[PDB]
């Protein structure tokens, strides 16, 4: 769910502490010592998201207006936390999503771009697109749509065009491109439907289909439609 | 002319610090408060660049001493944001690619380190040139020849190799390369010519020539010089 | 010898304080006021993963104890200086490995973490692999297993599973994947072996034998086993 | 009222950033950006009272738990800057006291402390107290009871005991220490009636009663009761 | 002695980061995180001195080799806040000196000063005493001698001079100069004998005995030698 | 000659460097990466009077705006070193004043903030007299008159008001006020003539004058005109 994701993460977090003398502070300062998810999430993005123009403390503030004009945003960084744990047999603990991988952070920073967009307050939004780019190497224009359950394994490098689509459950590996042709206007970006697994490298050009549950072989240059549960591989992508 | 392109970027971040409350101090930290593009190019990179051991005040007396020795290298900086705002319909605003893109970043930073290496200060140049490689995920080293309305769309992962010439007009998208073969020493980097547009994660290798105004597919490693117009693509690259 | 490195890059210090005195105060504080390489690099690793959330002084504690557990950590570092430095006719003073570049820093940095996964000290390791992912944009699991003499050039992008080994004098390139086909656990990573050179971009998938002195081609995608001092290129990749 | 004084201070700060370019961002982090005075007052403080081991995020969080659990602290910041505006005539905009006067911060800090103390979390109210010390200068017991429309002009090294009262309209100068005499528990500091004005550097020691509209001479030792409207001066004290 | 306060102070962090939530990252890093009181004074010291031209992790090097050097200074560090403990009857826990008291903070980091100032590295010593100044308002001269069980109380404004000595258990309060009288070298400051308690604001001049266990006055004038166990006080000092 | 003082500066920093590696990187940072005292001293301030709203590099160009405008001040800054090093034979490097004395770094930074006065952008005199207030513990109306050769030793808790002046070679101890009487407006405070020397802690109240070189004692409360070569002592204070 969320309210027991939240707890799962706080008892993790003081067992942890308990462990790693080194470390309690940090558990402290990012879970133990908020209420809610939400208290946490805005506390670690703001810190990650910081540089010396515009401190944490300056946008933590753009955070939590997000996060209580629209609640959803939490959830989804609950239901994203649940994928990676279940998704990456390596991770088996709740709050290392939530802590660790960049790329939950840039999904979950990406949100908050959306929320923004979606509000018309663009300046605003692209400046958090670009710092995300920056801190997590991961730049998802704020006008994609994007699911939940969502994975971005290692993420460094993953480019998400201003008209992609991503549905849930959808795991995408380091260095791929949900990006454009040539035609510089219009619906132009991917739709990656649901279940969809992409390999590292991979390069989705243009607003074409890629059937939910088909997987995409690493380094593949997909320009035609890929149909559900199938794989796609080579360069540039046939169905293998 | 390089004074337009200011008074453009003036105008609107008065305009864009209007429509938005939350990030006015930065605009006005960024623009305003500075007098020409030089003033707050220097301000935005030292920024960007700076980190504990070098900060942002030890790092601006650098930039400026250079905008100083070198002029044109402003110059060039308003002829890339033309570029890609020409280049990139996406991009409505002229202040954009100024205080947002991190290709458009690391290029400029990388002009400094340019400058730099030609009056034989390599140490500093070097250091410049790996501080732009973490800061923006771009790598180019000093002495690669670069001209200008130049655009990395993207930019992480892009690596340009030491004797690489790139001349105006070129666009390369993120996860590119413009590196060797193994030769070890002399010319064996690419030579881009004018107009060329190069596709994300990209890799040409050796002292050959990309042909103007050719067009290079997604993932294509270029082993092969490529005629001017003329696309290339494939693993290794064919003539398409 | 690790003391003789060191005392090359002492030398080369006061040198290079002279000629550059806007970069004196760095070369001081990043060498010159050490008297063993351990403080150089702790210094130097503390600085550049430190985070508002984990301050430098907090993590040279950490990366000064590992030193003290295990001081080789700090002569597998004077190796791996050694080899940028005779892998790479650019590379000429052995300080620029040191104080520049981040391939070499997220390697001596792994180092760290692979102690700390070997003191079962995970929570730890784990949020450093992390940090030093945000830092170099480098993600090496601690669990790898990796020797000396490594070059990891530019480095953007590189990806390292679990399970995988990098035996020594082993080099690699940006955007390099050593990663899974699926198996979500057990032996899934590759087994790179001595004298390997992998390209830009290449993804190697699969617990798979990559034979001593093979070279990997530039974005191949190597899923079966690569003959000792093969050349495999290809997407697949085939032996060529 | 506290909205009133608000809103002269988003006026004075909509000109004073235009009148001055240099500052404009100040004025936008510490004003225009917030709907309300303690979303100014708690950046404000937050920001001051910072440092590596507290930063600003974690600094006002708990500032603004304070506010809500008693918005009354806020109102009397308002009147005490209605105070300084109007008893110093060298203050002319309602903004000054806020953004400047260290004297007026140390005092809405001591103003949480107070809230912190009477909320039993002493540790809390402690390490701000000494912290708005190390800030400020000035040293104020969380329990003292101070009420409003308060001035501590220039304010570096008052000193406040835990059992002193400062009733409404007093004024303090710089030096002045509100002790005691050395019986070391119990009611054991200074009664400060209203409208009293304490010259610099006096030293009020022991149980006894200031009267109100009193005024104490710089320098002086007061070690008895000073009657109201009187006026006491000298090394010790006698009413002049 | 020294272990045993330790043992106190560890267990009232324990107890004191289960009563505040808030505060526990602070208890942890300060203090739960350190082995020895040695560690956390450091950590702290560092931390409060620290400024953008001389880091913590800078300083902390600096401070650890003084105490490795020479063990005692962290004893005699114990024995002032045993002091403060047994003589300020508001100051219940052993933490609270080591935590929050800016005079606690200021006495230890001098011993550092005298240290390296008997070491003849006075440059080093200059640049705390000054920076002390800075963080504290308290200004020591590194050479002045002061023995152990001092209680500097507020602190601000507190100066001593070049050939001061404080024997053990004095007080002294907020605002006194232990100072010159005019003689521009030589032995010219007050021996200040043990057990002495100095009001606030004295001012102390010349190199003058002020008996053991001696009272002065707030703001008194000391030119001549006191006797033992008496009283002085005013501007000139006479004795009761 | 202002040359010939920093010539003697850079000499001393060499060598100082040389003797002190622990601070070599601030010798050189301070001092021997600058051409001119002006360089360093902006530095210096900049640096010393940043928080985290207004960062040293956006104060540094305030202050060299201020020294290309007004050359002078530089030349003011000369003699206050050369004062203070034979004023205090305590300290005999040049470079001393320059680096470690807050009282120097306080007078400094008020030019600055006079500057900025007479040129009516007051709102930037009033943000930098008041950082001056929490950096050094002085504070300085910006309209305060202050001539050359001057001292502030210790320096914490000066306090000088609107209508003051300083003439050359004046020396002034900590906690001294050069303030009022209360008439709120006009000419209201002291005016100190050449030479003199004023006591710590002593309070100067009312448009008085305070002849050349007259002394001062400690703690006095001067109500009354002092006449030349005079000395003044006493609560109130009497001709001695």
């Amino acid at each position: 769910m969320t309210l027991d994701v939240w707890q799962h993460i706080r008892q993790e977090a003081k067992e942890l502490a308990e462990n790693e003398p080194m470390l309690a502070s940090f558990f402290h300062s990012t879970i133990l010592k908020h209420q809610n998810l939400g208290g946490a999430l805005s506390y670690l993005l703001a810190n990650k998201l910081a540089n010396p123009i515009m401190p944490a403390i300056s946008l933590r503030e753009i955070i939590e207006e997000a996060y209580q004009s629209n609640p959803s945003i939490i959830d989804c960084a609950a239901c994203d936390i649940q994928a990676v744990r279940h998704r990456d047999p390596a991770v088996e603990l709740w709050s290392t999503p939530l802590l660790y991988l960049k790329g939950f952070h840039a999904i979950q920073s990406y949100r908050i771009t959306h929320y923004l967009w979606n509000q018309n307050r663009k300046s605003l939004a692209l400046y958090l697109q670009n710092q995300i780019s920056v801190a997590f190497d991961v730049d998802i224009h704020p006008a994609a749509k994007i699911g939940h359950g969502i994975m971005f394994d290692h993420a460094t490098g993953i480019v998400v065009g201003e008209t992609s689509v991503i549905e849930n459950d959808v795991s995408i590996l380091q260095g791929v491109t949900l990006g454009g042709t040539g035609k510089e206007s219009g619906d132009r970006h991917p739709k990656v439907r649901e279940g969809v697994m992409i390999g590292a490298g991979a390069k989705i050009l243009g607003n074409i289909e890629v059937g939910k549950y088909a997987k995409i072989g690493a380094n593949s240059v997909v320009l035609n439609p890929v149909p559900e549960y199938a794989t796609a591989a080579g360069v540039p992508a046939r169905i293998v």
